[PDB]
């Protein structure tokens, strides 16, 4: 599992 | 903005 | 079970 | 916004 | 089960 | 916007 | 069964 | 705007 | 399935 | 599974 | 923000 | 189990 | 800000 | 900024 | 057991 | 696991 | 701050 | 900042 | 286990 | 400022 946020 | 869930 | 929120 | 269950 | 909201 | 659900 | 809503 | 749900 | 929203 | 939004 | 469970 | 809050 | 729970 | 979660 | 909280 | 916020 | 428990 | 956990 | 914080 | 445990 991967959850990424790039902001 | 970017958001992702990989599973 | 995989649960996320993202924001 | 991404909300995600996955089970 | 997969569920999303996405927005 | 999308709201899916895959049963 | 697939149910999907996109706007 | 880019949404997507690939399962 | 994909589900898609380019705007 | 994929889910992402890029915005 | 990231809010997730993986159970 | 894995639980996590990022922000 | 980080609050994690591996179990 | 990045937030990620890798499981 | 693992828990951590990172501020 | 690897949880990470670069900020 | 870190605050921790390994157990 | 960078904060991470890694186990 | 690494738990780290570099500000 | 770095904090580290590495256990």
């Amino acid at each position: 599992t991967i959850a990424a946020l790039l902001s």
